[PDB]
């Protein structure tokens, strides 16, 4: 099955298209050419500056009659220099200025830190620390309900919450939308199991990003762990005639989980696309999971002393 069933009653597909790192110079095409092999939810950002050209390939394919607005599922995520209650609306219909839609289906806080608001994504001092806002989660999330009820985007969720901060969401008083989806870093080496057992728990939606390790990563070190090498999950691919990017994307697939793999290169966009059919071994999945290490690709040192910092908390 193709798609998994959020809380507001939308079908949520649980293969898209990620689009962070991708230049505006190739995104135009990886959309046109991952709607055209069946991706039917693209992942994106404000902070991936990128977002003109994703909406340069939707509205294409609109035209092309290749595929129609409902068919799509598109999602973006408010940059922490927004979290103030007055700029979440202006940087939501930023977006969706950019993307050319009237519509996102899902709209994330995309970490739960907010930033000093100004010009600059990551505003720092003389000295490299992030400069925090003075917001709050629960102030923002009531801005996100905002966008909702004004129809500017049918759900909201979070993202790099840890199960604490998901909880102080959910105990709000006067809480009107609890989050459809917590999108989270996710993978063999950070397996998050009690994170996903928790929101899955509360049924909130777990979307894996950076499923493949994000090799392209500006902050990647040779001497880090690297996924699509690992001999391991290259003798369990070779075993299923898949690849290792195949069998990584399948595994969070398997655990009730949306993934969001990134490729700009239209091979690849296509191989992405085809794990529906083959399935991995319950000794597959628990050899995947026996590889975590606690390991991630994003968290930002120079975040660490944020009030709201989310991964002090084991999860
Ligand atoms: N919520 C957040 O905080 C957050 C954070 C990070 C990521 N995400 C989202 O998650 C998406 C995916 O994560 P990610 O971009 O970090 O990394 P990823 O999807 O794990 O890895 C992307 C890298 O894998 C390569 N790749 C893709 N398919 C491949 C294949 N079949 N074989 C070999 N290499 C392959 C890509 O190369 P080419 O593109 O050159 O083909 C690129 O270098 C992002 O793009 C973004 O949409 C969200
Ligand atoms: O954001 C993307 O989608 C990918 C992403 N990740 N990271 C690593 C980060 N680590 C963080 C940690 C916190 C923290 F909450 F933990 F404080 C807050 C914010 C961040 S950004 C980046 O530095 C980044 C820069 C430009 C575009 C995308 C990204």
């Amino acid at each position: 099955a193709s798609r998994i069933l959020l809380n507001n009653g939308a079908k949520m597909p649980i293969l898209g298209l990620g689009t962070w790192k991708s230049p505006p110079g190739q995104v135009t095409e990886a959309v046109k050419v991952a709607i055209d092999v069946g991706y039917r939810h693209i992942d994106c950002a404000h902070i991936y500056q990128n977002e003109n050209e994703v909406g340069v390939a939707i509205q294409e394919k609109l035209r092309e009659q290749v595929v129609k607005r409902e068919e799509l599922f598109i999602v973006s995520k408010l940059w922490c220099t927004y979290h103030e209650k007055g700029l979440v609306k202006g940087a939501c219909q930023k977006t969706l200025s950019d993307l050319k839609l009237d519509y996102l289906d899902l709209y994330l806080i995309h970490w739960p830190t907010g930033f000093k608001p100004g010009k600059e994504f990551f505003p720092l001092d003389e000295s490299g620390n992030v400069v925090p806002s003075d917001t709050n989660i629960l102030d923002t999330w009531a801005a996100m309900e905002e966008l909702v009820d004004e129809g500017l985007v049918k759900a909201i969720g979070i993202s790099n919450f840890n199960h604490l901060q998901v909880e102080m969401i959910l105990n709000k008083p006067g809480l009107k939308y609890k989050p459809a989806v917590n999108q989270i870093e996710c993978h063999p080496y950070l397996t998050q199991e009690k994170l996903i057992q928790y929101c899955q728990s509360k049924g909130i939606v777990v979307t894996a990003y950076s499923p493949l390790g994000s090799p392209d990563r500006p902050w990647a070190k040779p001497e880090d762990p690297s996924l699509l090498e690992d001999p391991r999950i290259k003798a369990i691919a070779a075993k299923h005639n898949k690849t290792t990017a195949q069998v990584l994307i399948r595994f969070p697939m398997q655990r009730n989980l949306v993934v969001i793999p990134k490729s700009v290169t239209p091979e690849r966009i296509a191989e992405n696309f085809k794990v529906f059919d083959f399935e991995l071994s319950s000794q597959d999945m628990t050899t995947l999971l026996s590889y975590n290490r606690n390991w991630r690709v994003c968290a930002l040192l120079s975040c660490t002393s944020h009030k709201d910092y989310p991964f002090h908390e084991e999860f």
